[PDB]
């Protein structure tokens, strides 16, 4: 028993980062088979950073502008392309730590697993979830750039996230490996800011099921409530609604727990109208939402990766 | 920025776990040049449990009563002892693997990753404090003894931990990589428990001084303290005593941030007294006391691990 904010190992990405250098900017990459991904914004000086035109910045480098460093061995560059705000960077060598993996974009309330990186060594692991907004509450300094964000099932890696810049709240925002940003945030320097955020409301049900997995119980109660009713009352609390999909993708859980779905509902409509009261429930005072039900059933029943 | 709970990267771990068979129980092994360590219980049928005299049980073993396997592929045991609380598994293959190690043994208040692990197979990683009473609240289901808790020191994983049980109050207990208990628990059937924790005072300013670097304020006063006065206000809330050698090494933070630690404290005063009012810290409504001064600089500075 117990719940953690668990990452996935993060062995298979810490055999893909890469440092990658252009003029004096350094970020990292990722490299798999013989290309490097990293963002795009790499090639860009100071002034470049106001208003880019990067097609003509990128006609105007060579393969020797770009210096990738794996671990201490360099990687000759033969190759540049631009896919959306990512770069490629064709290399000479493919890179036999490569793992199997896809390119994979996420919906906002699902999470996954950063790997944090500065001059292409890991420095960290963390899970975080993709904001209703399309922003990330990550932790990323000066030179994390080019980190990924990844899920892996069975051996598999699915890539979903990198990390392009920081937005002035301290959240950050980034690309799919495609190079197509989550949410309407662009590689240049404007006055981009978040915008209003949700709570997910499926994850917050998921943990609080983890929760009575794990023998906290004293916001159970008798009633129930409608998927309506229900509703209404997240509408209020800035709570995003909750569908028959998610009540039925809660159903395992609800199972295993001899808690029904709305009956949960009702339990939160409680918590949100009430609080706390001075007690906790997982070792927080706040409902947490970033778990969703699968982080439950595979944390509480013990799924692994191979 | 931002402020995340951050593991080290397992990948250096992720190479040395195996699953270690003996009868009919399966659990893991960390594989260390031609050594593998597991929990002595391997041995133990569930009668043996009750009141096991290892010794005995040991001396009835056979090397072929052991089953190694590494991944996919068996490894051959030739030789076997145990030391203290952990078993020596002497294998005909050194792990290639192996990366740059110690076994060092942490203190309470200090923190560790855990890479949990099932059948060998790494499943998770995720961060830990060792409690003031010496358990640790992880995250474990049946299977995961022998899963180990490390630090990385540039190259060198340093390991402090290898889980063996789960306490009745849901935290865990464990040995360092000698065998050697962490806290006052044996690995038999007893009504053992864990005991009263505290909370570890000297990380919880830490805490404080990551989230004013990370932009909250609204805690801080100009009041000071006194070290004593403060430790009678500590002691009340079942906080540790802070020392002058903790007011040593919170000075960078306090230079970096230019809030004196004696101010730190009467803040910290205020909050045990007063609550947070419904705010929040760092994205917590309660003090979070698993980081360490070491941990707050490293991410809010950003050091990496080669
Ligand atoms: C990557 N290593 C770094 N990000 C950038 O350099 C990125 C890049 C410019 C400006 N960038 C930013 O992240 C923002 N700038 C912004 O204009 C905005 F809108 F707020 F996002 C700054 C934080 C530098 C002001 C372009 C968008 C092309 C990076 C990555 N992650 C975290 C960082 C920090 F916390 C601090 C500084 C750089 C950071
Ligand atoms: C390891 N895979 C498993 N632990 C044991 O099997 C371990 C071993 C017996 C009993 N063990 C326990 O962890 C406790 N038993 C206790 O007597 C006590 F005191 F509470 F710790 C049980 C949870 C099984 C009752 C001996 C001590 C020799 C293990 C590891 N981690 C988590 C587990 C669970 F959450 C549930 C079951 C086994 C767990």
């Amino acid at each position: 028993s117990g719940f953690r904010k668990m990452a996935f190992p993060s062995g298979k990405v810490e055999g893909c980062m890469v440092q990658v250098t252009c003029g004096t900017t350094t970020l990292n990459g990722l490299w798999l088979d013989d290309v490097v991904y990293c963002p795009r914004h790499v090639i860009c000086t100071s002034e470049d950073m106001l208003n880019p035109n990067y097609e003509d910045l990128l006609i105007r480098k060579s393969n020797h502008n770009f210096l990738v460093q794996a671990g201490n061995v360099q990687l000759r560059v033969i190759g540049h392309s631009m896919q959306n705000c990512v770069l490629k960077l064709k290399v000479d060598t493919a890179n036999p730590k490569t793992p199997k993996y896809k390119f994979v974009r996420i919906q906002p309330g699902q999470t996954f697993s950063v790997l944090a990186c500065y001059n292409g060594s890991p420095s960290g692991v963390y899970q975080c979830a993709m904001r209703p907004n399309f922003t990330i509450k990550g932790s990323f300094l000066n030179g994390s750039c080019g980190s990924v964000g990844f899920n892996i099932d069975y051996d598999c890696v699915s890539f979903c996230y990198m990390h392009h810049m920081e937005l002035p709240t301290g959240v950050h925002a980034g690309t799919d490996l495609e190079g197509n940003f989550y949410g309407p945030f662009v590689d240049r320097q404007t006055a981009q800011a978040a915008g209003t955020d949700t709570t997910i409301t499926v994850n917050v049900l998921a943990w609080l099921y983890a929760a009575v997995i794990n023998g906290d119980r004293w916001f159970l109660n008798r009633f129930t409530t409608t998927l309506n009713d229900f509703n209404l009352v997240a509408m209020k609390y800035n709570y995003e609604p909750l569908t028959q999909d998610h009540v039925d993708i809660l159903g395992p859980l609800s199972a295993q727990t001899g808690i029904a779905v709305l009956d949960m509902c009702a339990s939160l409509k409680e918590l949100l109208q009430n609080g706390m009261n001075g007690r906790t429930i997982l070792g927080s005072a706040l409902l947490e939402d970033e778990f969703t039900p699968f982080d439950v059933v595979r944390q509480c029943s013990g799924v692994t990766f191979q």
